[PDB]
């Protein structure tokens, strides 16, 4: 049927774009500004201009939000698509604003919006469209009521712009273009297809599944921190699909009075049947379901309940689904967990810098910032918040940047005007300021994500390169001739070594390479379930590093509880027996099929109890020699990436009078030496400050910030007064055992 | 609870009929976990009704429930509660069978290993499988949505009858998938025969008679006036035929088979301490005869006085209840104990006294021909060894354990499978450098051992066994000679 | 309850206006001291009208309180209480402005040293000054 197309998201901002895939539209002979009427339901008409796609498919066509509301069609849908190059320029054209637009407004809407955005434009218009133009920080709306001529117009640098009149009200059939939608979410790319997905099924499609029989999920979990847009999510996905989204607060059910408040419930139940197949939001379960023992009294009970039997007795009917919403997926009650009830459950996770980078780009789309952000920059700093944060951070930086302007806003008037507001910008120092009176929420949390550390960032160990990936990248590139030798992948690889040579380091470049999550667990916080809270954390912990598979779960310091073993106390036999029952039994029952890894490091492989040491546990073990030469060398390139220059002195000579040290000690000495170069640049500025200011305001000739020009002095003053921290006792017995452990085994 | 009374009130005047109660702990949990008052009201009312019913009465009770303890114990007198029937999670066999049943109408392409997945989906229950079925049906027509009638009403059941399922399907939902049962014993026969270990013969049968004889002739034991005991010690080096022992006698005796290991006796050791093996040895009893096996037994001895210096606090807590729940075995159910250790000098003599655990074995390390059965059974796999198999590298093979053997045929068999990928990525990349000059996939000669994986294996060789352990053993074997 | 909702009703007829409570721990604690019902309804019942002031008017609402630790964490989320304001106790010259303050009206003889005083009355406050 090369007459109908299924519509979906359009990559291009435009209003009056389509993207097609080459071959389709050259058959249906559609290319380059040829206009083309496309006609669906309620009898609605539009005329768009052909453009070209490679990602976009055939029967699919790339078209955006601002149509979709003009053609009254959402995702999915069918249009009737015709090339009718009949158009004519337009001559006298009526336009005017939505009501709801120029509260407080004023100006000349003509010369800044409709004056830029009808430039070169030649936006094939209708009698009856409506449309956005982005404002100074604003967003304006406009709809034609008449032109000519009429209705198929293209907009001419020839035109009678009558913009006069009273901005017409709202429709009230449909609301506005100004409600939330797939297009303003960011971070959360992957659940969110998949919610789409287990969304768009049942909700398309209710006969479909009245005919098939099977059963659609009844009821879906969110689980994550607060303010991270999760009840957006659940809201812009039902205006999206269409559906009756009834939102049911907590906090205000049981401020009620006893048993009207389930009553509650049940009224929404009811408002749940005879309202078409629908969906249902529910906020803080743990707030109104909490956990057993929690419940003190009989009324929190007899409302958890009201609630399971209600939800319990929805078995299909209308088509209705609950979405839940909660903190952590630990607070709730187990018995709503069951089958019947929430079982699908989904984290919404804290977004890494590409995330942050992307909300902070959709938050400040309508405002008009100044001509030098450096958003990365901003993003990659900005580590350890939310999408409230984010949010908060552009207002105030906004709100700072229009502070900073009263000059021309003394007072103003209460009729502000438009071309002011529009005159303005926001700088990066702005931005500096708000983050200045600024601090984030996440603060005290795990973080997952997978880390940038590359090969080259290390020097040697190509033998260790090499083992890693052939125990990383192999079992899961080609599982298929592991299958056909039936050999099981071990999970369990211990590091032994010297410290501070970089193994996190080997972990971290593995993990990027292999592109897979990165979780961290470091000896603090195992002391820390190891007394105090109990080694139920652990439990979850494993869950979650279960839940980011594929990933590779990190220890560091995994002698520290051997290190409590045997030390200076010596007295907490039975939280380290608790310890290790509960770090065995989660580690070992993780499941063949999951893709994910276990990593061990520790300096102190002689303490180490032999009872992990097993097949079916950690059983491969690798020792890390210390850096040598060339080696260091390398570590001696890679220190030196940072910014600076140091020509001077031969890196290899370096090398040769600082042999047999540990690489944290080159690393310490290079930081020496530009805590050296630091201190000279330092002094230099105050002494030619100073001789300038003696001179009276003396600017004869500025002295030029020098380059870095380290000399031979200071990387030999750095060496006197360095030296090698780790002595060849703990080389000589790191071999030993080395050696022992290789011929007893 | 009038309603309940209604529904008593109805069920007598409605022929003979049953009732089931949905989730009975939730309504009687113990009398002390109860807070407010209405609870323990409602409790007592629905004692009192269904004990007042007794009378002629034609209804039977249903009751429903997930821990059996955690309802109140009161109501398991005589005329109450009394018969318990435990329904556990199904084997492979029945997951097979449970599919069947769910898919008993699906027009399925024949492409599907049932018995596989089966296999796989261990730790399921029918509410996982059914759901799986789901998923794969929507996954199914999910793939071919483009044809059929999405964009008219709903398909008129005839294009649906042309759809058809893949195995593809059923691993993708697997893939997202989640068992539920995960954390869970598990009590069934295992599959390990004798053919899987080689040598003592001897130990075998010894274990045999043991085991076996009483069953089936008991009459002789009555005449005889002979009990035999119940319980069993293995002691030796580690990772020499001990789980293996068990599960092979377990799987020729066709019995149920329980097994905890030390780990799991010290996460008992502190936190939940004690009030765990009376369930455990409760639910061996009331299960059909069968086996209980106790690995790092030793560990407890190892973990009192052994290396850290504890509070002495489950070091005598759990082998006195272990030890006085085994005293309450009065015959009758057929079950056994074994127990396994390797450093048994650390045991006190408390348990090893008659009427406890008396029996005692030593495990010997493998002998040359053995060890080659050894290396023989663990050698199914898949590539063979033709030139040479493995015999000369055998007979050097003395003091080393079949732990050993299996970490040397699996080093082996990863090194073969890493020369595989490598030469595969080698031809490939070489054939789509050059400009397509070469297309032919021949089957490189890497599923059959060969020669060269030998030396480059015994180059790496392990010494693991170490005979101070042996010599250790063989003295404390002397302390205990049963030859004066 | 409805004495609160009268309030907030009132701010709605009364343009922007300040909305000031006092000694929130005394009525919101955290919900381990929390054992009766009650106090679960009326934190709850304060919840849902302060989150539902979105928009409304451009009425602001602070609270006083003495250890933010004693406080509901619920009850930190955004768009509830996010900003944060700690009064130190004040230092010497604190001490002296608000003698100085204080003693507008009096009519000290020429022998007053009041930074003295000031330096002699660490670890007071406001109210001992006053007083
Ligand atoms: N991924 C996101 N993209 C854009 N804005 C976001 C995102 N996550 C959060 N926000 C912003 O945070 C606010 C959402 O607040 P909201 O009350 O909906 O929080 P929530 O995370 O859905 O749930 P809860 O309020 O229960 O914590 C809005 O200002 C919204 O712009
Ligand atoms: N290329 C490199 N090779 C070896 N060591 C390095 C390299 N780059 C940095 N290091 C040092 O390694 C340290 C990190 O080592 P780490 O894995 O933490 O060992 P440990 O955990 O024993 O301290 C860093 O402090 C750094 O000084
Ligand atoms: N036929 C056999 N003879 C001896 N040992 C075997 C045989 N088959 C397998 N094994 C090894 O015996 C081990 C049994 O473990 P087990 O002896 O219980 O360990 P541990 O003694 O440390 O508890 C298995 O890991 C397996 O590698």
């Amino acid at each position: 049927r090369p007459n109908r197309l299924i519509v979906d998201e359009a990559i291009n901002e435009d209003n009056s774009v389509v993207s097609l895939s080459q071959p389709k539209m050259d058959e249906l002979q559609l290319f380059r500004g040829d206009t083309v009427l496309l006609k669906g339901k309620k009898r609605r008409e539009a005329v768009c201009i052909v453009l070209s796609d490679d990602t976009c498919s055939d029967e699919k066509i790339r078209m955006n939000r601002v149509v979709r509301n003009n053609l009254r069609v959402r995702l999915g849908d069918v249009i009737s698509i015709q090339p009718c190059p009949d158009v004519k320029y337009g001559k006298r054209i009526h336009v005017l604003p939505i009501d709801d637009t120029v509260e407080g407004i004023t100006g000349n809407l003509f010369e800044v919006y409709l004056k830029p955005y009808f430039l070169e434009a030649y936006r094939p218009i209708r009698k009856g469209d409506i449309f956005l133009v982005r404002g100074g920080m604003r967003a304006v709306e406009f709809k034609v009521v008449e032109t000519d001529p009429s209705p198929y117009c293209i907009v001419a640098p020839d035109t009678v712009i009558h913009c006069e009149g009273e901005p017409i009200k709202r429709e009230d059939e449909e609301e506005s273009l100004n409600e939330v939608g797939y297009d303003d979410i960011g971070g959360c790319r992957k659940q969110l297809a998949q919610i789409k997905e287990m969304v768009e099924l049942p909700l398309r499609h209710p006969a479909l599944f009245k005919a098939i029989g099977v059963k659609p999920p009844r009821g879906i979990l969110l689980y994550g921190p607060p303010g991270t847009g999760k009840t957006l999510i659940a809201r812009a996905v039902a205006n999206e699909t269409g559906a009756f989204f009834f939102l049911i607060n907590g906090p205000e059910i049981m401020s009620k009075l006893a048993g009207e408040s389930e009553s509650n419930l049940r009224k929404a139940f009811e408002e749940a049947e005879k309202n078409a197949p629908a969906i249902i939001f529910i906020d803080e379960l743990d707030a109104i379901a909490p956990k057993r023992e929690k419940t003190h009294g009989e009324v929190e009970r007899r409302i958890v309940s009201q609630l399971l039997t209600l939800m319990d007795g929805l078995k299909q009917r209308a088509h209705v689904i609950v979405m839940a919403a909660t903190n952590r997926p630990n607070s709730i009650d187990p018995a709503l967990r069951r089958f019947g009830r929430f079982d699908r459950e989904v984290d919404i996770g804290i977004p890494d810098a590409t995330g942050r980078l992307e909300i902070l780009q959709i938050h400040t789309k309508n405002m008009k910032l100044a001509d030098d952000v450096d958003l990365e920059q901003v993003a990659n700093e900005t580590h350890g918040h939310v999408g409230a944060d984010l949010a908060a951070l552009c207002s105030e930086a906004a709100l700072q940047a229009i502070r900073k302007k009263m000059d021309l806003i003394d007072l103003e008037d209460e009729t502000i005007d438009a071309e002011v507001m529009n005159s303005l910008a926001v700088t990066m120092d702005d931005f500096r300021w708000a983050l200045s009176q600024s601090n984030p929420s996440a603060l005290r949390e795990t973080v997952v994500e997978v880390p940038q550390v590359t090969w080259e960032d290390i020097g040697g160990l190509e033998d260790v390169k090499r083992e890693l990936q052939e125990l990383v990248q192999y079992p899961v590139e080609h599982p298929d001739k592991f299958l056909k030798f039936g050999m099981t992948p071990s999970k369990g690889v211990l590091f032994y070594g010297p410290p501070g040579c970089g193994k996190t380091l080997l972990a971290k470049a593995i993990a990027n390479e292999c592109q897979a999550n990165f979780i961290s667990i470091k000896g603090p916080e195992l002391l820390t379930m190891w007394f105090g809270e109990s080694e139920a954390n652990v439990r979850e912990i494993f869950d979650k590093a279960r839940q980011a598979a594929p990933c590779v779960l990190f220890f560091d310091e995994l002698d520290s509880i051997a290190k409590a073993r045997g030390g200076n106390i010596g007295d907490g036999g039975g939280a380290a027996d608790r310890v290790i029952n509960q770090i065995l039994t989660e580690m070992d029952g993780m499941s063949t099929k999951k893709n994910v890894f276990i990593i061990g490091a520790t300096n102190r492989p002689d303490i180490i109890d032999p009872a992990i040491l097993r097949p079916g546990r950690l059983d491969q073990l690798i020792y890390i020699p210390l850096p040598d030469e060339k080696s260091r060398v390398a570590i001696l390139k890679a220190n030196l990436r940072k910014s600076p220059v140091a020509k001077d002195v031969d890196l290899e000579f370096l090398a040769k009078m600082t042999n047999g040290f540990s690489g944290a000690d080159l690393t310490e000495i290079c930081q020496r030496a530009c805590k050296l170069a630091i201190r000279e640049s330092i002094e230099s500025e105050i002494r030619r400050e100073r001789e300038r200011q003696t001179n009276p305001s003396a600017m004869e000739v500025e002295e030029d910030d020098p380059v870095p020009e380290i000399r031979r002095d200071h990387f030999e003053e750095a060496m006197r007064f360095a030296r090698r921290s780790v002595s060849d006792n703990d080389i000589r017995k790191y071999e030993m055992f080395a050696q022992t452990l290789q011929q007893s085994r």
